[PDB]
RNA sequence: AGCUUUGCGCAGUGGCAGUAUCGUAGCCAAUGAGGUUUAUCCGAGGCGCGAUUAUUGCUAAUACUUUUCCCAAUAC
C-alpha cells in the first residue's frame, strides 16, 4: 500500500542514518561538515 | 531507433511551514472509514493512547610560574 511503502522507506532511511551516526560516534567516519553554499558562505564562515 | 507516461528507489538543486511530525504484537475499516453542501449522492482512513524544542540529531560559544652553582698566602 502507499502507507506501507512510505513506512518501509522511512524505516530504511532511519536505520541508515542511525547506523551512520553510530559510525560517527565511533570515529570510523569523521564528523559531518556544515553544508556551506553561496548563501551559507557568511552564516558558517563569516569571520573567515 | 529515438520520444514519452505511470509507480517505486537513490541522489542533486531549490521553494514553502514549525499549532505539527511520528509510533500504533490497541480497536475499527472497501463484507465500507467518514459524510456540512451534490444524498436512490460522494468514497478512505478513522478513533483511542504515546513521544516531542509542535520531528530528531550533531557542531561551536558560554583557559597559568616544573627545574638550577659557588671565598680565600707569594707563612712563625
Amino acid at each position: 500500500t502507499k502507507k506501507e511503502q512510505k513506512k518501509l522507506r522511512r524505516q530504511t532511511r532511519r536505520e541508515a542514518q542511525k547506523e551512520l551516526q553510530e559510525k560517527v560516534r565511533l570515529g570510523l567516519m569523521p564528523p559531518p561538515e556544515p553544508k556551506v553554499r553561496i548563501s551559507n558562505l557568511m552564516r558558517v564562515l563569516g569571520t573567515e
